[PDB]
RNA sequence: AAAAAAAAAAAAAAAAAAAAAAAAAAAAAAAAAAAAAAAAAUUUUUUUUUUUUUUUUUUUUUUUUUUUUUUUUUUUUUUUU
């Protein structure tokens, strides 16, 4: 099974097919990178409330749910890097006001419309490369308050407007 | 038909860090060798220059004995010119 030991669920390769939810919920660190996902619940984390940042990375996720953003309101690192995510939207981002790391390294999310980040204040680094983005803008309003680095790369954008970066 | 994430096999090529070895070369340290050389301590050869002892040849010198001649100073005696 996982390896726990002291609030670091770190489940390397083990060939688990579902999500697991075993006895040590008491933990703040855990990592499903490297594990057989079909796609996150929006259910199956209620036993695991007190999880502060969640490692599930590479794996294979359709979409996010919005309800994976308030079972979890205590959530500061997002690592959902690699991961197939072909359309997303603002509303799985509603509820994740806490939030304040982002990792998505290969998504291919094309285009990008809205506020995705709207309720994102906290967020520091965004991290939105490889996903085939051809254009900078990530909406029209005033967002992102409190960020430090933002990570473009291996995108396909083909020029850089006053309007398109006029959202900081 | 095509593109991608987790899970599993992998064959090839380019590189590397190690272990077990093996020839080759080069460094030394010990056992020998063949010699062209070097002394030293025991035998002795040839040759040159010189010392001592002993046996003898030639020449010279001294003394003694014997003997032949040139000179002799004496003549005891003998017949005389
Ligand atoms: C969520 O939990 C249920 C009950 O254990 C399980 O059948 C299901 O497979 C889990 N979800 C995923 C995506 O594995």
């Amino acid at each position: 099974q996982c390896t726990v030991r002291y609030n670091v669920a770190d489940c390397s390769h083990l060939k688990l097919t579902h999500i697991p939810d075993d006895l040590p919920s008491n933990i703040t660190v855990l990592n499903l990178t490297h594990n057989q996902l079909r796609r996150l619940p929006p259910t199956n984390f209620t036993r695991y409330s007190q999880l502060a940042i969640l490692d599930a990375g590479f794996n294979s996720i359709s979409k996010l749910e919005p309800e994976l953003c308030q079972i979890l309101p205590l959530l500061k690192v997002l690592n959902l890097q690699h991961n197939e995510l072909s359309q997303i939207s603002d509303q799985t981002f509603v509820f994740c006001t806490n939030l304040t790391e982002l990792d998505l390294m290969s998504n291919s999310i094309h285009k990008i419309k809205s506020n995705p980040f709207k309720n994102q204040k906290n967020l520091i680094k965004l991290d939105l490369s490889h996903n085939g983005l051809s254009s900078t803008k990530l909406g029209t309003g005033v967002q992102l308050e409190n960020l430090q680095e933002l990570l473009l790369a291996k995108n396909k954008i083909l020029a850089l407007r006053s309007e398109e970066l006029e959202f900081l």
